[PDB]
C-alpha cells in the first residue's frame, strides 16, 4: 500500500526539503496530483525494511552507493529516460545510477573532496603533489603547516593513491568487474609510497584524524587541508579567508577523489512510476526545480549541465565539479565494504612504518577476501535463523501437524 | 567382490521388481546366466557406502537426481550404446542421464506434472492460465473452486514460474552453467507474479499444501489440480470422474515442469560390465521387457519410442510424455540442493506477501549462495574429522609413534 | 633498515654457508664490499616476520615453493636478468621461479626423486614399472623384495600416478591454473590402480613408510628404493653397494616427479637491489661460485649449465637432473596445501582398500575443496584477530599524538 493517485517522497532531513515541496506544489497546480515531501528519521535503514513488503515511499533521494544495494534486492524500479534527456546531466553522473546494466535513479547532486587553501597564507596553491614539502619548510619558518587533513581514513587519503593508475573495481562494459583490483599495481604503490615519505620527513603527522585537520585549518594553523563541501559552513564561522580549488597532481596525473552522486529512486512497488518520471524529469530536473531545492539548502554541484553552469559562478562549487569529473565514481557493489576494511588497514600500517608499502598493499587482496568470509558467513547464518523461523511457524506446531 | 558370472540388481520395493525378475527369467533362459534382483531399504542411500568400497549391485535403479551423486563420486560405469540404440529412446531423455559429458545410466520411465481435471464439473478443461481467474467466478456460484494444488512445494508452482523463460540453470552443449541462472529474470518474474495475483484476488489460497489440494479434488471440491502419476491411485479409489491433460499455457507459451526419469545405472566396480550391457539394451528395454515390469506395477511414461506409443492409448500416459517433453529435466547437479531452498523461500514469501515477486526472487541469489557456504561448511567439517581420525588412528598412538 | 653499502645473505644451516662466504669473500676483494652470510634458526618463519617491517636481509637463499608466498606478500622483488643471462641456466628452472609473471628469484639447485638400486642385487634395473611384479617373485625365491618406498607421503607415489597424464595444476602461459585440476582424470586413475594392483599382489606393503623403507635397503633386503639425493650420505654409511638411476616408465611415459628448486631472492625492502644482482649474477652463478659452496657442501643438480655438465660426471647428479627435466617443477601457489591433503587421503584410502581407485579419486576434489574452506576460514579470523584489536592500537595513539602534537610546538 503506497496510494494511488498521489506521490509522497523520502528525502533525508538536512537536503532542502521545504524546497522540494514547492515543486511538488508546482505539480500540484499542474496536474492536481498530491505530493508529499516526507524527511524521516535512519530511512535508509527503513526503506530495505518497507519496500520488501510493497510499502514505503514512490520516489526516494539518497546517495547513490547505498541503491546498489537497494536494486539488488529488487526495490527500485528501472527508470526510461530518452536519449535528449540522458543528455541533459554530465555524462558521467549516469554511471552512478547503473545496476546491472540498466539504470535505477536519477543523479540531482555530485559530491567530492577539494583542495580548500587559506588565501592569506598562501596565496598561489600547488598545483603538484610534489611541490608540498619544499612548500612546508618555507612555512615551518613562520610557524605554520603545508597540509592538515585526515589520514585515518581511506577516503582521504585514495584521492592521491589513485593518481597514478590506482583503482577499487576496474568499471568496464557498464559492470564492475570483482575480479579486477587496482590495490596493489604500481601507480597505488607510488601515490603511497609518497604519503609515507611525506610523512617519515615530518611534513605530515600519521596520527591526524579529521577533528584534528579540521580545527587546524579553522584556527589559522595549516595552509591547506582536504575537505568536502560538508566542511565549508564550519570554515564559514571561523572567518577564515579560505579558497577552494582543483586537487593537486601527482606524476602529472590528477587526484581521484571518490564521487558521491544524491540521486532520485523510483520504488518498485509504486502504482505511480509514471507519474514520479513526470516529476523528475520534467518538474525536479529543470532549472526551476533545482532552484527551489538550492534556495532552502543548498546541493553543491548538480546533475543537470543547465543549472550546474550558472552556480558555477561560485568558484567552490566549480572546484567541486571539476575534481569530480577528474575523480573516480564510487562503485555501488556489496564488494565495497571488504575494500574499505583492507585499505584502511592498509594505509594505517604503512603511514606508522609497521608494514612497507609493497607489503601493506599485497596484504589489503588477502584481508580483504578474508572480511568478504565474515560477510558470507554472516548472510548463511542469517539464512539459517529465517528458514527455521519459517518451518517453525507453518509445519511442526503447539497446535499444528504436517 | 560382486561375483563374477552373474548380475545383481538393486531397484526400488514400489516398483515392479517381480516383473523384472521374469526379465530376468527370459535372460537365465537363453544366456544360462541367473540373475537376482533385490530390494533393499533406503538402497538409495546404501549404494554409495557399499559401491565406494567396491561391493553393491552390478545394476541400480533410481530416478537420474541422484545419479549425478553417484557418477560425481566416480561409482557409476561410462554406458555405450551405439547410434542405432540411441534413436530408439527419446532424445530428450539422454540429457537426464548425462554426467561431465558422459552417458552414465540407461532411461526406462518418465515422470512429470499434469493437470488433473474433474471431468463431471469442467468437461473442457482450460488451454490457458489466464482463463482461469474467470472460470473460478463460474464455479464460485456453485460453491465450487476451479483449481488447487500444492503452493507449498516450489516442484508444483515451478511448472508456472518457468513458462515465460524461468529457468534453473542453462543447459547447453550438454553440461549445465552454474552461473547462469535464470530465477530473477523477466519470465519467472511474470510467472510468479500471475500465480499471486490469483492469489490475492482469492482464487487461491496461500497456505494450500499437498494434502489439502489432493482431499480436495477427492471430495469433488475443486474442478481441477496438478499432481503425479504417483497420486492417480488415490483419485481411482474416490470413484471421481477424472482426466489427465497438458498443464495450461502460461503467456501463450507452455508450463515447463520438472522431468523424472528413472535410469538404470551400472556399478563401477561391476566385473560383468559387459553382461549388463546386453540384458539393459537386448532384454529389459523391449517391448517385451518393459510390458513385463509394467505388468507388476505400471512404469507410467517409458524412454522407449516403440513401447512409449503403445503405452500411449492411455490418455493419461500421452499426457505425462507430452507434458515432459514441453518441460525441463531435473538438473542433476550438487548446486540444485541449495537452488530448491532458495526458491521454495521465495515462493513461500512471495504468496503469504512477505516480499513483493521481484524482492521474493532477488534474495533467491542470496540465499542460494547461502546455503552453499553453509553446505560447504559440512563437507569442510566432515572432512577434517576423517583427517584427524586417520592421522588420529591409524597413523600413531599407544603401541606407536 | 638493512645497510646500505653491504650486503647480508641469509641460508639454511644444512647448506655450505661457509663456501658462500668464500665467494662472498672474493666479492670483496674485488668491489671493496663486504658480504655477511648468516645462518639463523627457523629463517623461512622469520623471514616474512622480518621483511613486512622493511628489515631482514638482502638476499635470502631457499626452496622456490616458499618463495610464491614471499612474493604474494611483495617481500621480494623482481629480479632482470637479460636473454643473455637466462641462456646460462636450464629453461626450465627460470618457470620454478615465476609468479604473477615477473621473475622473483635466481634458481641454484635442483632436487628431484630417483630411482636407487642395490647393485649387488640387482646390476640392470628395470625400466619399467611393468616388468617389477614379475622381478619381485625372482627375489622373493631368495628371501628379498623388488621395491620398496614411502608410501605414506603423495610425494613419493606422485611420480606413478602423474605418469600418464596426472597433473596438480596445469601450467600453461607461465600461469597456473587452479580451476584445471588432473587428480581424477584417466591417466591419475591408471597411475594409482597399479600402485594398488602392486599391493594387492604382495609385492609392495601398504604400511611402508619412510623409515621402514630406507633401513630395509640400507640392510640389504631390498633390491630398490625411491628416494632424494638427501638420502645418500646414509646408503653410504652402510656399505651397500648402490647406483642412483632415472625412473621406471609407466605405459612407455616417464614418471614425474616434483621438482625442487633452491632459490636465491632478492628482499624488496634492500637498498643493494644492484649490488645483489651483481653478486649473484657474476660471482655466485658461476662455475667457481657454485664449485666453492659445493666443496663445502653438496648442491646436487645446479641450474646453471656449464658447471651441470662438470657435475653430471658423477652418475648420481646426472641421474637427479635427468628425472627433475622428465618431472614438473612444484607449484609455488597456496592451493598446494590442499592438494597434498586430498591426495594423501586419496593413496591412503585406496592402498588399504577402504575406497576403489576411482572413488577415492573423485573424493579427493571434494577434500581439497574442503582443506580450502579451512584455509580461508582461519585466515579470515585472524582477520578480525588483528582488526579488532587494531581499535585499541588507535584508542592509545590517541592519547599519544595529541600530546607530542604540542610538546614539539607547545
Ligand atoms: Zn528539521
Ligand atoms: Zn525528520
Ligand atoms: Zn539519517
Ligand atoms: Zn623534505
Ligand atoms: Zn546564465
Ligand atoms: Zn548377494
Ligand atoms: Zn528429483
Ligand atoms: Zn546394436
Ligand atoms: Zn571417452
Ligand atoms: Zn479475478
Ligand atoms: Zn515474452
Ligand atoms: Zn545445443
Ligand atoms: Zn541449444
Ligand atoms: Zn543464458
Ligand atoms: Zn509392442
Ligand atoms: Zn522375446
Ligand atoms: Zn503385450
Ligand atoms: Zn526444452
Ligand atoms: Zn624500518
Ligand atoms: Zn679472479
Ligand atoms: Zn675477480
Ligand atoms: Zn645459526
Ligand atoms: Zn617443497
Ligand atoms: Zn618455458
Ligand atoms: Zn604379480
Ligand atoms: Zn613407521
Ligand atoms: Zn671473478
Ligand atoms: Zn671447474
Ligand atoms: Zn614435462
Ligand atoms: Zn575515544
Ligand atoms: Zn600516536
Amino acid at each position: 500500500k503506497i496510494e494511488e493517485g498521489k506521490l509522497v517522497i523520502w528525502i533525508n532531513g538536512d537536503k532542502g526539503y521545504n524546497g522540494l515541496a514547492e515543486v511538488g506544489k508546482k505539480f500540484e497546480k499542474d496536474t492536481g496530483i498530491k505530493v508529499t515531501v516526507e524527511h524521516p528519521d535512519k530511512l535508509e535503514e527503513k526503506f530495505p525494511q518497507v519496500a520488501a513488503t510493497g510499502d514505503g515511499p514512490d520516489i526516494i533521494f539518497w546517495a547513490h552507493d547505498r541503491f546498489g544495494g537497494y536494486a539488488q534486492s529488487g526495490l527500485l524500479a528501472e527508470i526510461t529516460p530518452d536519449k535528449a534527456f540522458q543528455d541533459k546531466l554530465y555524462p558521467f553522473t549516469w554511471d552512478a545510477v547503473r545496476y546491472n546494466g540498466k539504470l535505477i535513479a536519477y543523479p540531482i547532486a555530485v559530491e567530492a573532496l577539494s583542495l580548500i587553501y587559506n588565501k592569506d597564507l598562501l596565496p598561489n596553491p600547488p598545483k603538484t603533489w610534489e611541490e608540498i614539502p619544499a612548500l612546508d619548510k618555507e612555512l615551518k619558518a613562520k610557524g605554520k603547516s603545508a597540509l592538515m587533513f585526515n589520514l585515518q581514513e581511506p577516503y582521504f587519503t585514495w584521492p592521491l593513491i589513485a593518481a597514478d593508475g590506482g583503482y577499487a573495481f576496474k568499471y568496464e562494459n557498464g559492470k564492475y568487474d570483482i575480479k579486477d583490483v587496482g590495490v596493489d599495481n604500481a601507480g597505488a604503490k607510488a601515490g603511497l609510497t609518497f604519503l609515507v615519505d611525506l610523512i617519515k620527513n615530518k611534513h605530515m603527522n600519521a596520527d591526524t584524524d579529521y577533528s584534528i585537520a579540521e580545527a587546524a585549518f579553522n584556527k589559522g594553523e595549516t595552509a591547506m587541508t582536504i575537505n568536502g563541501p560538508w566542511a565549508w559552513s564550519n570554515i564559514d564561522t571561523s572567518k577564515v579567508n579560505y579558497g577552494v580549488t582543483v586537487l593537486p597532481t601527482f606524476k602529472g596525473q590528477p587526484s581521484k577523489p571518490f564521487v558521491g552522486v544524491l540521486s532520485a529512486g523510483i520504488n518498485a512497488a509504486s502504482p505511480n512510476k509514471e507519474l514520479a518520471k513526470e516529476f523528475l524529469e520534467n518538474y525536479l530536473l529543470t532549472d526551476e526545480g533545482l532552484e527551489a531545492v538550492n534556495k532552502d539548502k543548498p546541493l553543491g554541484a548538480v546533475a543537470l549541465k543547465s543549472y550546474e553552469e550558472e552556480l558555477a559562478k561560485d568558484p567552490r562549487i566549480a572546484a567541486t565539479m571539476e575534481n569530480a569529473q577528474k575523480g573516480e565514481i564510487m562503485p555501488n557493489i556489496p564488494q565495497m565494504s571488504a575494500f574499505w576494511y583492507a585499505v584502511r588497514t592498509a594505509v594505517i600500517n604503512a603511514a606508522s612504518g609497521r608494514q612497507t608499502v609493497d607489503a601493506a598493499l599485497a596484504a589489503a587482496q588477502t584481508n580483504a577476501a578474508a572480511m568478504a568470509t565474515l560477510e558470507k558467513l554472516m548472510k548463511a547464518f542469517e539464512s539459517l535463523k529465517s528458514f527455521q523461523q519459517q518451518q517453525q511457524q507453518q509445519h511442526q506446531h503447539q497446535h499444528q501437524q504436517q
